[PDB]
């Protein structure tokens, strides 16, 4: 057991192979299985978990009833072994709170999560299964963070979070962790106008984060974290190629260093992509205006180019069925001279899609890089809505 | 592993954090939940687990219909891990029977449960999950504990018993124990006229137990006990701030050794506070008559000054929701150079205040102390007693 | 660590403790609780666990419906952690089929169970979790054992085997094992006229196996075995005290050698003793008709006085409430100088006593011996039959 | 901890023992039971475990509705503690998809599913709970495998795949994998003409596969690897005694090298046997047209005779009840001097013979050999489907 450095590159990406899919809300008609969202994957080095945030019921209890909303005193981070539908006998809770994050160092694991209400919330940060450190809101409207992992290199783990309104300048924040522990806060610095749910993942040495800009932009924001010398930039992602949803057809250039305004009638979800020069990946849904469907984009130089386009696709749910948030995680303690890029994509069924139920919840599905070109197909969430009804 | 000895002073504490909640009767609305109460948190070397006393049933199953009836030989002391529900499926049996207390030494976890009929009931003492000794009623009238966790230093742990009516002058002792073995008994001593159900943690060499006068107080007994000596005093709690419930108005002064009688209807309740100078906070239901609300009163030299009143407050459970027993806890082998205080709330659904239903039951929330300024906000049960219906 | 060794002396024991109880009817009435019978517990070096035939259905399912049957394909032996009670979801599967025995020799667990029709039986014995021996029927009539624990001493366990004719002259005998593997093979010698299901347990170099003669007597069998010389004798418990169940009024004098005949309806019942001289404990069931009720009682050298009576007595479940089988277990592990007594009664719900359900279940409640004198209360089952209707 | 190698002979074998059976239709009846089929055992140095493609559903809930259909992307290979029957709370997650297999090569656990649209499947390769390799069809047509464990030696684990037509000539290829990584690729060899879902054991550092022939065969393909070399050969069963499903009668002569053809109207169902000289058993339905029943038969030189035929028999499920797939495993980690061969019967539940019902699921029963002869029982499913009406 070490500290995770991360010395190593991407992996070279041709295509998607399929690493796990919970199927929670088929099962969850029947078994004891918890109402969720914002879910994730985390690993370390002994595996991967799946993560998420429990609304404190479950799917066919009464208590189903109204999870469409974000927020409750009812909320906690649940972790689970991968490829499990998350129920109240195979949850371990990370913490309890309504936004969160987590990653593992190599030594042990840090996890944060925000509760409070919206003029006062407050991030309390646990490693190793233990309270650690607490932080109060700097800006008095709903402190909150990633909804995905963040990254660790050699003990310092950086953490983006933003308290602020969601349609309107907001005071981000990069955080950065040891055990838990504030090393250094940072102001939000660079091009990005707006911030919220980062993806982010690191490679030579250099944490990428991928984000939601909630205010302006169709086009997604992109932090590049120095881990060691904890100090960052910001930029738009440069290709025309837009990734947020709720978006316009995309336009002959793109944008490096301002939002793309336009779409309707969503501002913003929660995804990702990986940068790597021509080994670049952008997901997005297939809808341009709500979150249906999804696909892998391969489009070179998709952060410094704004003509680059798409030279490959997959679709990993196809445009007939619900997608939701999607962000980054890497096996980084896997057997390999490179680190492989994976993702998740969060199957919504519920409200407000899906009106003819009294909840909101989710399934999973992940996937990691492959260098050889393999076929396909729609991982939708798989559930019969009407077997609700 | 090694003893736990109480070298560390108590951490500052200006706010609460949250550390845990269970949402255990929102989930047990649909899952197996077994009925509980009585609950309280305990921590080891590796962690912190949640106990409480099962009826032997779940919330669901019919026969949670009766369990408003505190006595029965269905009980037991279970415990599981933190912030999980308590189900059939993940809960270690730790003795048999319907009053209990529990605590790691650093080594191992003693574990001990009365049981038998009012007339002759018995303590099993538990130690490394085998049981050691057995104590029989020495004063035939429901032989009875702490209902929260023992504390050790150097291997003894000093466990508060009481046998004798619960509406009149009682027989209390003071056992000491080490690896589950009698190391001294003594009858209580000092000014405090009445002992039950005592929710005790330590610092600096001192165990302090907070405690319910069932007999006339509503301000609360203090026993104050040397690990290494063996012995104690006893006296009530000085402040103004009453926190027993039925209580009157607070008065002009506190008294320090004599109780302070009246309030209505009720005799009594478990709860706690952390005493420590300027660095004391009283919890109490918001609620003078009923088990309803809770807050967190920092009233400081509370234990020494009956003028003493409230300089700060946190609502933990607004007064329109439930509370219930309230109890100390510290996570003694955290890595802070300080014990930070931890306490609990039960929160208790169905009767006799809500008698729609049959049963009587609890969920569980915990909060640590935080040295800053945290929001706040109602960590209510959450369950909608009309779905039970 | 090492293969124990039957060296110490029986504890004095003057009175019952509570170990534990798993209330398995009543949480099973709502909960996913299999149908069992034929309980015991066995303990090794780290703890205590539960075991029994499980029917191969939970309680509630229409499968536990005939469950009353004996012998199936579907039953199967299980084990799981003491208090819990026995779901799908934390059972262990020992061995498949409908008759078993079960324990460790401080290294690893031995199972046994004989599986197969009543005419061509055989016993399949595992070590370690690995199949090790199989054993074919030699009298070709339901070969059958124990149904408690069994006992080593240097890693040689010696367990009990019938074969033969329930109501007539049988084909009994004493088999040595050693890691699974056949050490010596003894047909039953002695004056003991028939064998069942016996309660075995070590002290001082001697196990004694308290039995069944479901062919006449209504006084117990005892083998008394040599686990080093692999030797045995049998005889009769010499009390004038019967405690087999369908038996006579007590008789003014027992007999060593032979039976003591009579009662109705029903041939006979699991049971056990321990047999330590002045410190000697009989269990048997209140009723001496059928199997309800059960009271140990204190017969000081009840194992070779025929005139020995009670001088003490305690009521484990009152003759309200059903019994079942009852047999013998030690935590031979236990720090302590002395190998102290338990045992457990099967709380047997359901037919044909309680013929208003189709099913036939039970929970299990144990006790160990204690030096002090305790109160007692019934440890009966507490499910209520109505709500299964 | 090493490589396993396969040395060792067989075991004589002239009976087979109950191993393991997981009652989980009876059982699934009332609790939360998976819905899977083509399930298999695996062993490794701790123990064996189950395993089988789940359909991402309980029995009871209403997604099992369709699950006669063998592909979606709702399956995945899970496994499980042996004897339990598979819950969404128990079963571990190997790979996602709709064909599998699995071994331990005595250091890790390799486990492999296929999954994607019939076109364009893919296998991911899974080496200690991680993703290594990828593979994309080659012949575009439901790219498939064994059903049952693959074996490994000296690091080095042979599969068998098909891609291609089932009613066809198609594209068998031996895949020889060390720690997930392909050492190397064999198109099929000899004068098997169609394989499908091979069963394969090792013994004197080879491994056998008995297969299914799908276009045209009633006897068996076997193929032999030799996993030093990593070179392979193949031809047919030489006995009369024909053991695919869906066949004539046994003709007066088998056939070593042609498929004999006949028999309806199923084209065929996995299967398995153990070939070693005089040493020979095969396994096989009772009924020649469908799955029901399941016999197994010693048959001395089938690997080489003709003319040869049984010897002996034991029936494992009677022709009154239903079978379905079968398949070899050995735990090559036993305390033994030889590998004791063993196997399992897949017990069909549901559609299409049970056509009261919407779903299609399965239980298990295990069995390995014995040296003596022990009676036998019809070990089938037992549940009652009037209950699932
Ligand atoms: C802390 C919190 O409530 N986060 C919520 C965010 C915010 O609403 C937006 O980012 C605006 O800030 O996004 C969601 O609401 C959403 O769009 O589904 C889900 C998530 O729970
Ligand atoms: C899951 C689904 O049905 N998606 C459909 C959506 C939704 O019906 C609307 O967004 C509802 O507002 O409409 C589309 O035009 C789109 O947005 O891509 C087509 C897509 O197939
Ligand atoms: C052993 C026992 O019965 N303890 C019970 C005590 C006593 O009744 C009082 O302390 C008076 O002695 O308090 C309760 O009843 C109560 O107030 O809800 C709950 C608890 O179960
Ligand atoms: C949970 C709850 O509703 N509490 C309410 C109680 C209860 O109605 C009574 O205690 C029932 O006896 O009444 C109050 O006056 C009080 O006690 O402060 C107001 C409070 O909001
Ligand atoms: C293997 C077997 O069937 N054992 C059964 C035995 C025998 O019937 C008797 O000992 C006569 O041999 O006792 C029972 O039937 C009984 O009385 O409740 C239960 C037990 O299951
Ligand atoms: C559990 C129970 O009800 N036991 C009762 C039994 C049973 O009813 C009969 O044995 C059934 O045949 O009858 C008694 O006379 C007896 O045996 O002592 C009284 C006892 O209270
Ligand atoms: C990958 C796949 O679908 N395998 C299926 C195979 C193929 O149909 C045949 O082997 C023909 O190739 O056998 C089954 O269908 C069957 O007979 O019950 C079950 C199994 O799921
Ligand atoms: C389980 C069962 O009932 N099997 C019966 C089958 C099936 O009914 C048919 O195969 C359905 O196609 O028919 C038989 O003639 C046979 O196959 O030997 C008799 C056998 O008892
Ligand atoms: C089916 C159901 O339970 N519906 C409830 C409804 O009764 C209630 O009015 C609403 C507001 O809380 O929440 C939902
Ligand atoms: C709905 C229900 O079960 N009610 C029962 C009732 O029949 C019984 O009189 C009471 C006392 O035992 O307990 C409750
Ligand atoms: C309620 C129920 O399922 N009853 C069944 C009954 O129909 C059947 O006659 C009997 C014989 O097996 O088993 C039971
Ligand atoms: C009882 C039930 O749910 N039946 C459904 C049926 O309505 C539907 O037509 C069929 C095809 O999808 O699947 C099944
Ligand atoms: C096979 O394993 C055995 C037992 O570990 C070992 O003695 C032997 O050297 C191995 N044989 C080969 C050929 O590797
Ligand atoms: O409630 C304790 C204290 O809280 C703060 C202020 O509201 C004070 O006026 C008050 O005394
Ligand atoms: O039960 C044993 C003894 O218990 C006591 C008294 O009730 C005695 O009469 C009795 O002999
Ligand atoms: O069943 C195969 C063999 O079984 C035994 C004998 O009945 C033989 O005659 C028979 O060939
Ligand atoms: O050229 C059409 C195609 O270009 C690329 C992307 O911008 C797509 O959204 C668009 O459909
Ligand atoms: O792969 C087919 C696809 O390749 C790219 C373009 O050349 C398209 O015109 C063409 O349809
Ligand atoms: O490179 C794939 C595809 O790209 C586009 C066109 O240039 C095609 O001619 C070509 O086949
Ligand atoms: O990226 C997915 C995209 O690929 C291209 C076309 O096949 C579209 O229909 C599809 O949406
Ligand atoms: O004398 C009555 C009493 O004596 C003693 C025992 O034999 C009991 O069974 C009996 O009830
Ligand atoms: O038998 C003597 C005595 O033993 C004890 C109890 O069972 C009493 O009922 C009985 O009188
Ligand atoms: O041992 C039980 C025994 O105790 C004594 C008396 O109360 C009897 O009625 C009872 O049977
Ligand atoms: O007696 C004919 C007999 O021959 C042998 C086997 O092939 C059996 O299946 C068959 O019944
Ligand atoms: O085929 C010879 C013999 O083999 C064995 C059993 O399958 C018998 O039914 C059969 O007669
Ligand atoms: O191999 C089983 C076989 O044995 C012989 C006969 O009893 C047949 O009826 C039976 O099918
Ligand atoms: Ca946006
Ligand atoms: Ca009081
Ligand atoms: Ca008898
Ligand atoms: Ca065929």
């Amino acid at each position: 057991r070490t500290f995770l450095n991360l010395t190593k590159p991407l992996c070279e990406v041709n295509s998607w192979h399929i690493l796990s899919k919970d199927n929670a809300i088929r099962i969850g008609e029947d078994a004891h299985i918890l109402v969720t969202r914002e879910p994730y994957l985390s690993c370390d080095p002994q595996g991967c978990r799946m993560f998420a945030l429990s609304q404190g019921t479950t799917l066919r209890g009464r208590h189903a009833n109204g999870t469409i909303h974000d927020r409750s005193p009812f909320r906690a981070l649940i972790s689970w072994e991968m490829g499990q539908a998350p129920s109240p006998y195979n949850t371990r809770v990370e913490c309890i709170g309504w936004s969160s994050t987590s990653c593992h160092d190599g030594m042990s694991r840090m996890s944060i999560c925000m509760s409070g209400p919206n003029n006062n919330a407050s991030a309390v940060v646990w490693y190793g299964g233990r309270p650690i450190t607490e932080i109060p809101s700097w800006a008095g409207n709903i402190l909150r963070t990633q909804e995905s992992e963040c990254v660790c290199h050699k003990g310092v783990c950086p953490v983006v979070m933003t308290d602020g309104p969601a349609n309107n300048r907001a005071a981000t924040k990069i955080i950065y962790f040891k055990e838990g522990k504030i090393q250094k806060i940072e102001e939000l610095a660079g091009n990005a106008q707006h911030i919220e749910e980062c993806s982010c993942y690191g490679a030579g040495g250099v944490i990428k984060c991928i984000c939601r800009d909630n205010w302006k932009g169709a086009n997604r924001p992109v932090i590049t974290i120095d881990p060691e010398m904890m100090t960052h930039t910001s930029k738009y992602l440069c290709s025309k190629v837009l990734t947020d949803t709720s978006r316009p057809n995309d336009p002959t250039n793109g944008n490096c260093d301002a939002p793309i305004t336009g779409g309707s009638p969503d501002p913003g979800v929660k995804g990702f992509a990986f940068l790597d020069g021509e080994n670049s990946w952008l997901g997005r849904t297939i809808s341009k205006d709500s979150r249906s469907g999804y696909e892998m984009l391969k489009v070179p130089n998709a952060e410094t180019d704004i003509q680059s386009g798409p030279i490959s696709n997959q679709v990993i749910v196809n445009n007939q069925n619900w997608s939701g948030y999607s962000g980054a995680f890497i096996d980084y303690w896997a057997n390999k001279e490179c680190f492989n890029p994976c993702f998740y994509v969060e199957l919504i069924r519920g409200r407000p899609k899906e009106s003819s139920v009294l909840w909101t919840s989710n399934s999973i599905v992940a996937l990691c890089g492959s260098k050889k070109r393999l076929g396909s197909w729609s991982w939708h969430d798989g559930a019969e809505i009407i077997y609700f009804e």
